[PDB]
């Protein structure tokens, strides 16, 4: 039942992975030329559209799976540039703590949607002014989904925390 | 008889795999900016190419070849790190239900063809409006082989599944 | 004399695909935003294209050139995973019936010229319009060249079938 | 003497090759797009362009490059199937016409310059009007420096020929 | 302990080139298209745009990272073609000396921030006009990320100089 | 001491193709779309820029690397093919020749800056016009570079002509 744990949590990883390479890189194409607001003044546009999306989706998505396989990397560089038991305690201590701080900063910056309405009152903009997003369906369920898989990686780490810890 | 149905089933899945990857990723490349409705409204275009194509075809169809892979890539990693059998029946079982999903799936969301014209009605939009589409009768031949092939597919499931099972 | 020809079929066929991997993935690039309508209408030069070039050229010369290479792979297949002659004489009989077929359709699809003009009548479109293409001289060249080229492999296959059949 | 003729001749192939292959796709990237003429009528521009420029210079190119190459392709898979010094004068004689040719084909079609105006009276164009090519002078020196690659070439080949030709 | 400073000192550089490759070619693509001020004047902004960002980060990074990676393969050259403590000890002062360096010119070329206004009086501009950057959170996240990598890399190699150095 | 001169000569020349490949495509990518006269004429603009910028920057600097690069070939492809010394000597001979004709054509074609404004009076424009250029500085900075490592080559060559040379 631990032995399987591996195998689904290796298979999840490289399946995260391949979707955010394969498909990710183009629904957010054209996020920013596609976002238009009901205004006549210049550079509302771009103060509205920084201020809905302070970081994009995909950016936090390659930033996130780049940083939870750092201690893989680590681990494997100590082996073949040389306790280790000691190191794989540590390095599974490490990627638990990074995916549940991952999960919980997705939820605190973006929640479970993307509406398709924005209201803005930054400035250049005279007070509060209306944006519309570009494909808001797409992107709330690549929201989801991407937090079903994060779920699912915590859950595992947390299963072969609870097998090996004491 | 049985024995060639491996083959096929072989060279069928890398045939859509590469029609997917090569041809796929280029139709639908201008779909929302060559999307126009007749309005004068900011915002109508994108409210109204969000309801009309919710999840974009090629994004559905990445997701299903990647997801329908996934049972092959969990036996190989089972059997590298390392009854037997018993996996691939699991897996098998596994592969056919996911097929069917799919296929149904598709059918749901899509069915058979790609209007020329589509008629929205939400916000901001006054009204109902009339919106066009994009190369509609290159989308809907698209459309009408990949459930041919995908029906080929869960055909040649069922027969192993019927063959093996019980 | 007919040692040659299997030499020359093969270059025949490298040379197909790497013509239209290299070069005509390019032309065919700005097809429709180059398309352009003599109208006021939203929606009529997306009609007219659309009823104009159903299914693009290259699209068409990629699914053929992927469709007429499947009985090399599935004869491999069948190899390695395991009569023979039997396979040879069946697939060699599959390749010249799938290049004819390939070539009649052609024909009947595309013709042996793309024309500058081009009389449209479609809904959106107000009686006949007038509507003009980009391109159309090198999208005739290649058109003429890719028959040639088909009608090359059709004879050479046509040869080897009637050296070998009965 | 006639010993580094082989090396330099190589050599300049293989130069040719990458220099197309690298820095050709993208001068004339933006060839229709760039080109402008002095008028209102829609299709003027996509006549005129289409009449100054039938086939561009990089697909010429291409194309010849691809085509001067076959013979070394046919005498290789012969060899690896398997008079041969009768297939070696053959094929030196095959690519000398080649390149003879496709050398009078360019002179033939595209001259020694691109100027910066042309005129043009094609419809739906009214009487004569003027337009304006995008990056002239580096498509003259393009041309040029081709040509001078190419007569290098057959230079090289006729050497040969008269080495082993009697 | 000065052991595993070497695996993270590599592993650091590694994620820095691969964040570098991967997420900021797409941030700043947009750079320039996307820069807008409030003016008539035609060459204003292109004018203030040079003015505010004379080099864009990526260029400055991608120029840093390669930098800081010559005097590993003037080692490796130095090496293969073959006292050898002595490059060793030379090599080490140089990385030290290049990232210090490279820090310093990135806090006075950049700073900490990106504004989202800018203020422009250069020519062709009537006094003092206003501009508006694209994505300016983003590119403050970036800058201030990057800074606290390289500020890692600079301790790392500090800690070895002292660690071995005299 | 002229030891270490070949490894800091494939370095800086290996340094100098990685800048280049990697960092150069992309300043240069909008130049001329993002160039702008300050007129109403058609085909002004094709004119100014084309007299402005006969030949990029980086069409000059892809030529030079690959033309400086060619006696490594040539001699590679005579050796494989079979003084030998000789060919050594004609080879740095070559090299430094056209290592010099390069910066001196550098020099002579671009000088030491790009400026920001430009004036041009060639026809369509009626007198003489002020066009604006895009991105000036980062080009400025590109050059003084260039120049800079291509003398550092030419000093390093000289040398080991003066080495060896009588």
């Amino acid at each position: 039942s631990t032995m399987i744990g591996r195998i689904l949590l290796t298979v999840v990883v490289i399946f995260r992975i391949l979707i955010v390479a394969i498909v990710g890189e183009t629904v957010y194409d054209d996020e920013q030329t596609m976002f238009v607001c009901n205004t006549l003044q210049p550079g509302c546009n771009q103060a509205c559209y920084d201020r809905a999306f302070p970081i994009s989706h995909i950016r936090y998505w390659v930033f996130q799976i780049i940083m939870v396989c750092t201690p893989s990397l680590c681990f494997i560089t100590y082996s073949v540039h040389q306790g280790i038991s000691r190191f794989y305690i540590i390095q599974v201590v490490f990627r638990n703590a990074l995916e549940i701080g991952f999960l919980v900063g997705q939820y605190f910056l973006y929640g479970f949607s993307v509406p398709g309405l924005y209201e803005c009152n930054r400035y250049p903009c005279i007070k509060e002014v209306e944006c519309y997003v570009s494909r808001p369906t797409e992107k709330t369920v690549f929201l989801v989904f991407m937090f079903a898989v994060s779920g699912i990686c915590v859950v595992l780490n947390l299963a072969e925390l609870n097998h090996l810890g004491w």
